[PDB]
């Protein structure tokens, strides 16, 4: 149930087919066209204005660099490119359609009034152009290249947090000294470290791009709840999995017995764990602001034990 | 061990390299070339004829509107094109030549006796072409782009369910009320919303596209068996993971001891767990049937426990 | 390490081989003899007079009918009998001698200064006598079988109670009741008895006759501590093990599911358990108090489970 | 199945009835009658010369201080008494028959050929007489009272040791101090007793007199074994149970985390135990000795532990 | 809560002081009065006749060798002896008083309109008189010693059996026996023996004579039942604790793997285990029939398990 | 942390617009420019010189093929090619700039000293150019298409092995015969197979390419260790996940105690596992040696145990 930016918001038109960009500037000659991405070029960001009464339920996109709006029409030529008034015309009304399979991110910008649908091809002049809506072929294909995003924090819903699966992971057994009896000190040392895993898995909301880097923030189990470790300063990336390592350490002595052999053993609870959160971001440019909602999954460890027990 | 389709099933030929289809009409004049995905364009669509004698383990590829086969030659030109009679020259059998790595899913269509194979590019003139087999080039690569399938039954293999992971979670503690002795009615509540996951892993036969949006039906434990929870009404995308919510709902009242407080702790298993399927299929145009083997997977819960305790 | 008596609580003075107990009044003629038991005759009651002085260790035996103390010598006639003055005579003061094995509840009662021992014995004139203590015979032992004494008091030393079994009892799982689905009550009843098990053993102070009936106040373990179950209203006997009945009772209803075959089954921990206590007793005829220290125990059953599950 | 004496063990002969003992002397005048016991009388002490041949099967009763034996005949008078010859009469050689119910310790001492049985009674005289062993009265029965013996060692079959229950107990929890984070140094004390049971059960061989003191060596779990606890210097009472308290004391320390509020849980396992023995004996006047096989028995702990777990 | 016997069940009427019992004849002279034991002695026999009308609650004590009754006067000489009728006059009357503590199995035979209590000594003459029943001595009170009744039958309530403890005991690990691979055979044998228990504890009903000597039965848990073990062929002691040796026995064979080296593991669940009974029994005489309520008690052993495991 | 590879060893320079390859070749006319992969073709190998000296971070792009080095410069024409001296020009050092999101993978290759960026494009000539390397274009990026390398072998670091679940599945129960009392032999046979699970993921080092197809040697958990096991001999797919079967092949005989019904439980523990490995592949056609560290996951299945009991 595709996601479409509300009016603030900036983003590229990348073509499935062409696997390029459209742009929209006042100067050089071709003012509307296609070109390879270049995030500086402010030529290559549009924003889209929600239609209201009539044509409620559409779009008309508002190029960053001039303004202006784009059109789809089939009489006049050249039956695409930009135009004054925030949707004056039919032409600048636009349904989006999402494709499905290999094209469920993607859609088509399909203009209704002209049963026209937008053009985004290398293959065939010209590049930027519109075909009958009635035919339809992949070239006619759009996804969101949203401008970047500054990911400004985490929120953890750590009430609704879950283990999926738990098994006991012996640290470290051995440590274990002896001296007979009487004696007095018997002090050991615990510095076990485990690879642990971390991914933040996109749920709802804007729709983050996969890989953007982030940091730090990770869920944790307690003893009966959930809670954030803010230790953990690896540098994640979003909807990819990630690995950070942990390490146990402690010192602990005993010795006050009859005279015994005393065995330490240094146990964990290893398994998955998973919890709900919502992502704040906001524009690097405007600072406007949007949200994501997320479950984050990770093999984890947790109630770390120290046994102690004497022999003979 | 690549999937090779049966004599009546019809597929588009994708090229690796062009990203574009193949093509034979008998009208306008270039009758066979490349062209974006249209998925309602007869055009587009082939289905193999199985070779038989010394062409045994080859395939010819017949046109679904011309009813031509593709041919592949050297010495005279074209090189490529339509001919009629379902095979009866040598420069219509093929041989499917699966690539490795980023290829293992399109292979090569090699015809042997003119050591010939096809071509598929948008770099260079002519677009759909053939070269020296000997040469290999990135795009000499095709996959099966499939005709649309309906998905029309899961049957699950539930004797060979699986539990991979099983850890108790307490859905609800708290849930204790109380009022001295005497009274009578002590009545619980219980629901609470569990989020569960789904995924159809392809195992063998048909290979389904990635993505394709089917219907409900997801398997769970029972108690001694598992089972298959028909209320689930989500939409499923094949090959890809799924969440839906599984929510717990319960009313029981208690009271008649000498008089305590009362004490309600419903509790759940949950872990991940999977089970083997086979899926019915069938061409929305033909209904040409074929099956899917898989394994399903996923996060889930059983055996609902509610345990009643008296305190004073 | 056996208990004597401290200065206001009287006894009888059994002998082991006479079976008899000591008598001293001031008439009939003879006034100090051997007799069957009369609880009612405080001719057989005596306390004793803890020496002092030169005398610390020994002690003096002062009946309670004629007030006069008990004397031993071999020189005069008669060798034993009553006389004034509350161990004026060096003939009064007595050696408490307890004996081994048979005779571990028996003492000799030694007059050092003259080297004799009493007798008490039917075989032999006179009954009650004496003898040179240098020479030990079985008819020169006494137990004391003290006056009535009531039982005031129990109390428990609840902190240091001790489960020393435990294994589950499913008091009833049957009780299952179904209807398929929709609708509404299915409500459960329990009633289930176990013949429980109780025994106050002596540790230490007052040794309480065996088979004093005194009443109710029984341990129980709670969940996290030991508790009275003060509705226990069965007569016990000092020393020997008692059985009661307790009986649970439960009723609770369910029925809230999408539509499930309810069932329940209802546990508790039966085990042997044991707690240490003090009793508190004083003289029916004087109030004269004393303590006695026992550990209690007995099988029992805690932490009642009702559980339930639905099904399909 | 009656424990008869060896050759060189001597014993008192204890009549049922007479509640008194059989002696045997040169002199004063009447040399064998009846008498309370007095254990420093070589008077009352015989032993047992077990009979061969036609006599195999029966014995003689051998005075220990005139090294007579007994007799029992009904023509000539008296009908019981000494005489010298070890068993060179008929007249000497008797059956042991045990009793049962009440006299399951006792047993009748018949002389055969004579067809008569001893007689040991204070109601009518002759008290140390005979009767005609057909007519069976209680007065006929007798036991052994054996000599003095000491109880040298108690060698236990550990490799056959049992456990009846175990329940954990938690002896102390809290000890749980915390001082936030950094800190270094967090050391816990533990000092607690339990009263545990003791009891040595016959099982075969020589009947120890109950209630016999000797000391100490009791059994207690290792970890996979059964051993000795040594320290256990309580003094026993054979048959009988006994209790004597167990000290667990330890000292350890921990503090070596980021940062956390340490709990320390020292736990142990407590429950019914059993133990197979043989205890060795001899006697104080001979040094002759003797084996007696038992079962111990008694509530212990083992496994003491100590758990460390940290908070936040 | 004293069992008093039916009409038609004999007893002998034994003295606590006199530890003599009553006999009633029509010759020698002395027609009624004490005797030490003789179990064949009709002589010594008696048993009650029910009161009725005012008489009810009251008893008439009939000698079985005359068929008279006993009867207590003060006016007329001698005060006690036989007389014909079954309870002609109103001396024949007697009310069974139980005593307490030492007592608690005795009681006085008073009869109520001639404020006289029987009376039973060895002490005194008349050997068997009575005296005012306002002065309670010992020598008043009897216990009833019931003829000898065979044990016909044990019938146990398993439905009420319980598991009053539970450890596993491993009988026998080791038994682990490799070849590497292929091999074939791989058998193993057991045989271990334990120690059991076992003791029917009276609970209510004919008070069977302590030590009474009668065969098997004895319960066994099952898996989820308790059943009875034919096998055990011990004699057991009514009201005392017994041994038997339980031996189990088994031989499995293995091998079918890769190659690996088996190990055998054979365990068994052993406990405190408890089931209640009913006794039937008849005089061996009349034959006579009553009941006997009890609770067994015993050390036992079940769910014997053999668990295979290979290694490398 | 992208991976550069040192001095000797070949790839491919894909780029990411053009999906061609850039070739360096002494003939014909156009000696470098773009073209589709082509594995045979050593006119699109290419190695890196590490720079050093003031060069050092920089790298000269070596031609396989001719041994020349590439060039990057703005003022003379072309701007781009081949020329002599490994890195005799400040034109030949290069600096490798990875990209961010979709470009992770990817990198410029941006020649500082005169400020220009490499260009791989096919929408514009030329496609293989230049640009001023402060305009940011995709076409502008580059990913590494290594050689082919041959995996040589797989060392698994046991010692850190990971049990990340763990649930116990039956895999046969039923398996229970019978035969009365007395038989002899009761044999069972157990084959079960289960669908286990294995992932060969990246952790560091060489960069192996996806699917990459290599064999067996898999991660087993022991009992108390991991182990590898060499049986399973599938072909796996670098990177992603594949399945295999393993079967469990077992038969036991019993029969040996008083006659029972025999019952055998096989069972597993199944779970995820996850070990940590090193892979070591070397060129295939220069030998030249590189290692990538990798964690291994799946789901698998250890101590198989077959329980024996018996019924009646
Ligand atoms: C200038 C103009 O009107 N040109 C159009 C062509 O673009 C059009 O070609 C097709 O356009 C679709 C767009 O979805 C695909 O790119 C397809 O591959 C093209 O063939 C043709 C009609 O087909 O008409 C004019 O020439
Ligand atoms: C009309 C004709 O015969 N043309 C061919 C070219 O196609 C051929 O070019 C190559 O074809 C392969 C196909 O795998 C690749 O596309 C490669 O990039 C092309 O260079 C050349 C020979 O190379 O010969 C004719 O011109
Ligand atoms: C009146 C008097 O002095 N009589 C004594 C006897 O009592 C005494 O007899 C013994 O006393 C002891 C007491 O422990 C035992 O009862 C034993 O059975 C008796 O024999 C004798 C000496 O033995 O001397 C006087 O007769
Ligand atoms: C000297 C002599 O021969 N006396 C006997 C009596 O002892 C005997 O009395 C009985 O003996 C038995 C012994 O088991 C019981 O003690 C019983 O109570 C006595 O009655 C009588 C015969 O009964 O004969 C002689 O008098
Ligand atoms: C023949 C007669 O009447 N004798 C009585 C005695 O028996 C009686 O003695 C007491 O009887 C009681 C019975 O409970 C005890 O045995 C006690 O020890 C005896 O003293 C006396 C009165 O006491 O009267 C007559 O002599
Ligand atoms: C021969 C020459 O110098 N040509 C250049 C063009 O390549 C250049 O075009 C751009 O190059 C970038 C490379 O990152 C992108 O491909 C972009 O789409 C092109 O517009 C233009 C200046 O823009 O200048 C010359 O024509």
């Amino acid at each position: 149930d595709i996601y479409i930016p509300p009016e603030g918001l900036y983003f590229r038109l990348l073509g499935f087919a062409s696997r390029q960009v459209i742009f929209a500037r006042n100067s050089p000659s071709p003012d509307v066209g296609l070109s390879p991405v270049n995030d500086q070029a402010t030529d290559q960001y549009f924003s889209l204005i929600y239609g209201t009464g009539e044509h409620a339920g559409l779009y008309a996109i508002k190029s960053k660099a001039t303004g202006k709006v784009l059109f789809s029409r089939r009489p006049a030529e050249p039956y695409v490119g930009q135009i004054d008034g925030d949707g004056r015309y039919p032409d600048n009304w636009f349904k989006i359609e999402p494709g499905k399979t290999y094209l469920s991110k993607y859609f088509r910008l399909v203009q209704p009034s002209t049963g026209t649908a937008l053009v985004s091809r290398t293959h065939l002049q010209p590049y930027f152009w519109n075909h009958p809506q009635t035919e339809v072929f992949d070239d006619q294909y759009f996804t969101f290249l949203f401008e970047d995003m500054s990911i400004d924090k985490i929120e953890y819903d750590l009430k609704d947090g879950r283990i999926l699966s738990s098994t006991p992971n012996v640290l470290a057994t051995q440590t274990l000294e002896n001296t007979s009896s009487q004696t007095q000190e018997m002090s050991f040392n615990l510095s076990q470290t485990l690879t642990q895993t971390s991914t933040f898995a996109y749920t709802a909301g804007f729709t983050i791009a996969v890989g953007t880097a982030f940091k730090a923030g990770v869920p944790i189990f307690a003893e009966t709840e959930f809670k954030v470790d803010i230790s953990v300063d690896n540098q994640w990336n979003w909807g990819e999995e990630n690995t950070f390592s942990k390490t146990y350490t402690a010192t602990f002595s005993v010795r006050a017995g009859p005279g015994e052999t005393v065995k330490a053993v240094s146990t964990v609870d290893s398994g998955i764990i998973n919890v709900p959160f919502t992502a704040y971001l906001s524009s690097k440019s405007t600072g406007f602001e949007v949200t994501t909602e997320g479950i984050w999954r990770g093999v984890s460890s947790w109630d770390l034990r120290h046994t102690l027990t004497s022999v003979t």
